[PDB]
């Protein structure tokens, strides 16, 4: 009687080192640092010098000018009601190409 042990692991599975861009798409503005923090595995923030940004980095723009990759920094009132969020691109907004070059 062998035993037929054969599972199959799926390579498509990201488990640490960066947040996935579908991941911090999962919260919404409103949403409160509790429900953010669940949702994004954030740990428990309250800063009492009023600096309530939580900052997140995911791959978007790999690679092509070196400096080129968007900020996601996230803007809570103290009521901790993610008020604004900061999303813009590495292609002229939040960041352009890397030095005006031509």
């Amino acid at each position: 009687s062998s035993t037929l042990e054969r599972v199959v692991y799926r390579p498509d599975i990201n488990q640490g080192n960066y947040l996935t861009a579908n991941d911090v798409s999962k919260i919404r503005v409103g949403m409160t640092q509790q429900q953010v923090a669940y949702a994004l595995g954030t740990p428990l923030m309250s800063d009492p010098f009023g600096t309530n940004t939580w900052f997140y980095v995911f791959r978007q723009q790999p690679g092509h000018e070196g400096v080129t990759q968007q900020t996601l920094t996230l803007t809570f009132n103290s009521s901790g009601v993610l008020t604004n969020i900061d999303n813009k691109p590495a292609l002229s907004g939040n960041l352009e190409h890397h030095h005006h070059h031509h």
